[PDB]
C-alpha cells in the first residue's frame, strides 16, 4: 500500500530528471534501468500475479530502450518500444479502484503521443513526460488515502 506509493512517486521524480535532460542519451538510459528496477519492487510486492507479470514485461522493454539509447550515443524501434508498454498499461487498467485505473489509460495515451513525436521535436516530449509525472504522483496519492 504505503511502499508501492513510495516507488511510485520515485518513478515520477526520475522522469522529470529524464525531461529535463532531454535538452546526453547515456544518462537518461541509466535513469530508465532505474525506474525498470522499481517497477521489479512493486510487481514483487503485488504477488497480483497477473498485474506483476504485466510490470516485468514493461520493466524488460525500458530496459530494450536503454540498451537501444546507449546505441544512439556510441529511434523508431524506441516508438514501437513506447506503444508496446502503453498497451501493457491499458491492460492492467483493465484488471484494476476506477480512478486509478482512469489515471493509467490517461497515461498510457500520453505515452502514445509521445512515441509519435519520437518519429518527427524534444521540447514537446519534455512536457509530455513532466504531465506523466505528475499523474504518477496522483495515483500515488489515492494509494496513500
Amino acid at each position: 500500500l504505503e511502499e508501492i506509493a513510495q516507488l511510485l512517486e520515485e518513478i515520477a521524480k526520475l522522469l522529470k530528471k529524464i525531461a529535463w535532460l532531454l535538452k546526453l542519451l547515456e544518462e537518461i538510459a541509466q535513469l530508465l534501468e532505474e525506474i525498470a528496477k522499481l517497477l521489479k519492487k512493486i510487481a514483487w510486492l503485488l504477488k497480483l500475479e497477473e498485474i506483476a507479470q504485466l510490470l516485468e514485461e514493461i520493466a524488460k522493454l525500458l530496459k530494450k530502450i536503454a540498451w537501444l539509447l546507449k546505441k544512439i550515443a556510441q529511434l523508431e524501434e524506441i516508438a514501437q518500444l513506447l506503444e508496446e508498454i502503453a498497451k501493457l498499461l491499458k491492460k492492467i487498467a483493465w484488471l484494476l479502484l476506477e480512478e486509478i485505473a482512469k489515471l493509467l489509460k490517461k497515461i498510457a495515451w500520453l505515452l502514445k503521443k509521445i512515441a509519435q513525436l519520437l518519429g518527427g521535436l524534444l521540447e514537446e516530449i519534455a512536457q509530455l513526460l513532466e504531465e506523466i509525472a505528475k499523474l504518477l504522483k496522483k495515483i500515488a496519492w489515492l494509494l496513500k488515502k
